């Protein structure tokens, strides 16, 4: 139990359902980003689509209390915030608030508290310079690297909700830029790409999975950060993502050990975007986008409904470190041992301290 578990179990979920709707795409998300800003949007909410939303975020309203998850991502944000000077990293919220509407003190007392938000005011009635505007802010707080979160044939909203993220970190253990060679990457069957492959021979964090058919390697970077490198063993791809859990990870932790290693890793540049609602309807997080939402908690002179959560991502990964960032918005409306990683693999990012889940990537061709 707690948030940081509650946190990867919808995480995982998530994962397993964008991989099993896009089989040959590279996926990349920010679980904590999408669990960040929905967790703010249930500040909105009440009754059964409030409790529908918590539910599917993994949380237990038996057992714990709104307030509770509140804190625990206040918390979160917190420790973001404070990361270490070695570390780079953004991780904020913002409201966009049409004229016509006022928010309720509560609700906004709430999101200023707990998450921090900015409230920006915005015009509505011209959808295009409002959805240039809050592109222009996520763009400039992941520093140009998610460009156009909104389009302008988007359904127009009243109210928007923002979550961004973003870091820059370097390798506790970088690999030798000089190393660095092309070899052959096995997309598929039929498909063989040329890559970069990045090579250093460490002493590395290694595991041999012995309950999953799977070997992985954990590099860190400085300001506490960790990234889980795994190898599905041949064919076996969905059976490990399948499996994944809290369970695992912590088994994981615990068998990683030491080990002399030839590491090949290729340099790894992909994105994701997505429209998140068909895949939240699959995890039962529905009630929210229908004609019977219940956002009486941002409002009780107009009834509210969520029209469109988006989110992309985006990871470089090289020789020195890692460079990533993500968003998610959501509109409302009137109602030694050799490893080569040359076929497809999982990278896991996390913080160690939290154990948030940052970045999830499933990586089909990483050029």
């Amino acid at each position: 139990r707690g948030l940081a578990s509650a946190n990867v179990d919808f995480a995982f979920s998530l994962y397993k359902h964008l991989v099993a709707l896009s089989p040959k795409k590279n996926i990349f998300i920010s679980p904590v980003s999408i669990s960040m800003a929905l967790a703010m949007l249930s500040l909105g909410t009440c009754g059964h689509t409030r409790a529908q939303l918590l539910q599917g975020l993994g949380f237990n309203l038996t057992e714990r209390s709104e307030t509770e998850i509140h804190q625990g991502f206040q918390h979160l944000h917190q420790l973001f915030a404070k990361s270490d000077t070695c570390l780079e990293m953004t991780m904020g919220n913002a409201l966009f608030l049409d004229g016509s509407l006022e928010l309720l003190e509560s609700f906004s007392a709430d999101i200023k508290h707990y998450y921090e938000s900015e409230v920006l005011a915005m015009n509505f009635q011209d959808w295009a310079t409002a959805s240039r505007q809050i592109n222009s802010y996520v763009k400039n707080k992941t520093q140009g690297k998610i460009v156009d979160l909104f389009s302008g044939l988007d359904s127009p909203a009243i109210l928007v909700l923002v979550n961004y993220i973003f870091f820059k970190g370097t390798w506790t253990q970088p690999f030798d830029l000089a190393s660095t060679r092309e070899e052959n990457f096995y997309v598929d069957e039929t498909t063989v790409v040329k890559v970069p492959m990045m090579l250093q021979s460490s002493t590395i964090s290694y595991l041999h999975d012995s309950e999953l058919p799977c070997q992985l390697v954990q590099m860190n970077y400085c300001g506490n950060g960790t990234v889980f490198f795994i190898l599905p063993d041949k064919g076996k791809m969905n059976t490990v993502i399948a499996a994944l859990s809290r369970d695992t990870i912590n088994r994981w932790s615990a068998g990683l050990t030491s080990s002399q290693v030839d590491l090949y890793i290729p340099k790894v540049t992909i994105s994701g975007v997505y429209d998140l609602g068909d895949v939240l309807e699959e995890m039962g997080i529905a009630d929210l986008f229908t004609n019977q939402a219940n956002f009486s908690r941002i409002t009780q002179d107009a009834q509210l409904k969520s029209s469109k959560v988006v989110h992309k991502a985006v990871l470089q990964l090289n020789e020195e470190g890692v460079d990533t960032a993500g968003s998610t918005g959501v509109t409302l409306n009137l109602r030694p041992i050799i490893l080569r990683f040359n076929q497809p693999f999982i990278i896991m990012i996390f913080d160690h301290f939290t154990w948030s889940s940052l970045f999830l990537a499933r990586v089909m061709n990483p050029v």
